[PDB]
C-alpha cells in the first residue's frame, strides 16, 4: 500500500506497474500535484480493465431450439469478439430479416451459470426500445444465442456524416429514456450508454443494443476502449446505482452536436483522469443550442446522484416535447450509406 | 398502497398490481410455486419493496458531547491512505503520531446523512461495549459538517479474503465460529441484534485474532422497527425477530467458508428471498464431505424453528468447536490471500 506524493514532488511507495502507466501516459506532472488522489484512483481503476452436463441442459430446457444456424443464417460477419462470446451479424435465409448471433463457448466459459441465467431474464423483458431475444442453438459445445437486428446502422454513422438539430435529437433521446424507465424499473443497469450500441430502423425506430451483454442483471460487477461514456462515480470505483446510464446519455447528446465526443481524442488513461477532475464536460459550445436544449444537458451531467434525474422524471421534460416524429430520421440514414 | 389475497388454497392471485407481476415474471418464480406458497411469496414482494435497511442542532450537540475529542485530526494523524469511499462514509487508515501505532478513520457526513441519530446512538451505546472480539471506538473529531470516527485497526483484512481462497477445512472454520459465539454472547447479554453478520464484517489479525465490526451502522440497540444470503426467514417474510436471527447468519457463513461462496451467489434476489422463505436452509453443494458433527452444527443453526434453533449459549457448548486449530494456523491463508491479492 504506503502510497502517496510530496507536495511540490513526486510519488513515494507505488508499484513499477503504476508507476509505468503513470509515466507512458499523458498525465503531466503538473495535472499529478494538481490533484494527486484523482491520479490514486483512475490507476485502481485502469488495473480491473462445477456445472456438470445435466445442470447446463436444465437450465437450457426453456431456450435451444433444433435447427442449423449455418443453414438457416447466412452473411456471416463477424462484428465483436468480447470476452463473453463472439458476435456476428447474420441475415435469415428465409424472411430477410438482419439478426445477431452471439456464439458462446459453454465448456470453456467462465462463470456459465450466471452467462445462462442472464439470457433466462432478457428472454422475459419485452420493450420496443430493446432488441429482443429470438432463440438459440447448441451446437456440440458451443451455444448460440439470436437476437433482433434493424436494417438502418448506428446512431454513429448518422452522427459523424450529417448535423443532427435539436429536435431529431430529442426524438432519440425521449426513445432511450423510456428504455431506461423499463430497463431500471426492473433492476437493470446498462452501464454503456453511447452511440455504437443505439440502433436505428428504416422505419426510424430505436432501438438499444448490449450485445456484449455488461449489464447488470444480479448484484456482480478498461480494454473496452477509450470510456468517455462514464460516470465520474464508477472511476473513483465508487458503487454506482442506475443514474450512471443517465450520465452515459448525456456524453451521448454532446456527440450528436459536437458531432464526437468529450476526451475520445485523448488515450483512456488521461482520459480516466479528466472524468474524475473536470467533473461536467458541458463547455464545448454552448451559444450554438439553446436554453431549453442545456438546461436538459445539466439534469443529465449532474455531480450530485440525487440531484441528476432518473429517466422517468426527465421523460417530462419540456425539451423532450420538441420532438419531431422518429420517421424524420429517415434521409440520414441514407446520406451516411451512399459515402460508402 | 393497493391489497392483494390469494383466493384461499389451491388458488391464484386476484388484486396483483400490474407493478408486481412484472417482477415475478422475469422472477424466474414458475406459477406453480406460487400456488403452493401464495403468502411467503406475498411477504417477499412486500420486502423486495421496502428494500434492505428533522434533528436540530442543540440535539446533536448533547448526543455527541460525551464522545466527541477536541483536536485537529490532521494533525494527531498522518499517512492517510483512502480505502473506500461511498454512502457509508470514506475509509481510511492513518498512523497516530504519539502512539506509533495505526488506525482506521472513518469520515461521516451530518448534515447530508439521512436519520443520523441512528449512527450517533449506535457510537454511544457500543462506545461502552468493550470486548476482545469486538473493534473497540477510539475517538472521535467534529471537523465541520463532517465526524471523524476513529477506530481500531486490524492488518490481517476480512475472512471474505480469506474464503475466496477457500482453503479452510474444518478444523480452521471452527476456531472462527467460536470466536464469533463469544462476541454473540455478549451482543445478546445487553441487548444488542447485529443484524448482518457476514464475511466483510469479520475482521483477522495477522496472529489470527478474530474480531466483528459492524460497518453500515444496522443493528437494534433498542427494541423496535446487495442480494441478502445472511437473511433468516423469519426478517425476510417480515414476521417478527429476536437475537437468534444472528445464529442463522453465522450458519450462513459456516457455509460460505465451507464453499467459498455465498449461497444463492449466481441466482435472481428476488427469487433468492423465494427460497429462504420457503424452503430455508441453502443445499450443500457436497455433503458426502462434511463430517457429521459439523453437519448437526448446520442443522442447529439453521433450524426453520426459533425455538428449536439453538442460542448464543449453547451453541458454545457444542462439540463442533472442539475440532477447532489454533488460531496462529490462520496466518497462512491470511498471508496468502493478501498476496495473491497482488
Amino acid at each position: 500500500h504506503v502510497g502517496f506524493d510530496a507536495v511540490t514532488g513526486e510519488f513515494t511507495g507505488m508499484p513499477e506497474q503504476w508507476a509505468r502507466l503513470l509515466q507512458t501516459s499523458n498525465i503531466t506532472k503538473l495535472e499529478q500535484k494538481k490533484n494527486p488522489q484523482a491520479v490514486l484512483d483512475v490507476l485502481k481503476f485502469y488495473d480491473s480493465n462445477k456445472m456438470t452436463d445435466e445442470e447446463i441442459m436444465e437450465k437450457l430446457r426453456t431456450i435451444v431450439s433444433i435447427g442449423d444456424p449455418k443453414k438457416k443464417y447466412t452473411r456471416y460477419e463477424k462484428i465483436g469478439q468480447g470476452a463473453s462470446g463472439t458476435v456476428f451479424t447474420a441475415t435469415d435465409v428465409a424472411l430477410g430479416q438482419e439478426v445477431a448471433i452471439r456464439q458462446i463457448n459453454l465448456q470453456k466459459q467462465p462463470k456459465k451459470e450466471l452467462i445462462i441465467n442472464e439470457i433466462l431474464v432478457m428472454k422475459e423483458l419485452k420493450n420496443p426500445n430493446i432488441v429482443n431475444f429470438l432463440d438459440s442453438y447448441l451446437v456440440g459445445d458451443e451455444l448460440f444465442v439470436v437476437m433482433e437486428y434493424l436494417a438502418g446502422g448506428s446512431l454513429t454513422d448518422v452522427v459523424t456524416e450529417t448535423c443532427m438539430d435539436e429536435a431529431q435529437i430529442a426524438a432519440v433521446c425521449r426513445e432511450c429514456l423510456q428504455a431506461l424507465e423499463f430497463l431500471h424499473a426492473n433492476q437493470v443497469i446498462h452501464r454503456n450508454i453511447k452511440s455504437d450500441n443505439v440502433l436505428l430502423g428504416m422505419e426510424g425506430s430505436v432501438k438499444l443494443t448490449d450485445f456484449g451483454f455488461c449489464a447488470q442483471i444480479t448484484p456482480e460487477q478498461t480494454m473496452v476502449g477509450t470510456p468517455y461514456w462514464m460516470a465520474p462515480e464508477v472511476v473513483t470505483r465508487k458503487a454506482y446505482g442506475p443514474k450512471v446510464d443517465i450520465w452515459s446519455l448525456g456524453i451521448m447528446a454532446i456527440e450528436m452536436v459536437e458531432g464526437e465526443p468529450p476526451y475520445l481524442n485523448e488515450n483512456p488513461l488521461r482520459a480516466l483522469y479528466l472524468i474524475a477532475t473536470n467533473g461536467t464536460p458541458e463547455l464545448q459550445n454552448p451559444e450554438k443550442l439553446s436554453p431549453i436544449f442545456r438546461d436538459f444537458l445539466n439534469r443529465c451531467l449532474e455531480m450530485d446522484v440525487e440531484k441528476r434525474g432518473s429517466a422517468k422524471e426527465l421523460l417530462q421534460h419540456p425539451f423532450l416535447k420538441l420532438a419531431k416524429p422518429l420517421s424524420s430520421l429517415t434521409p440520414l440514414i441514407m446520406a451516411a450509406k451512399e459515402a460508402m
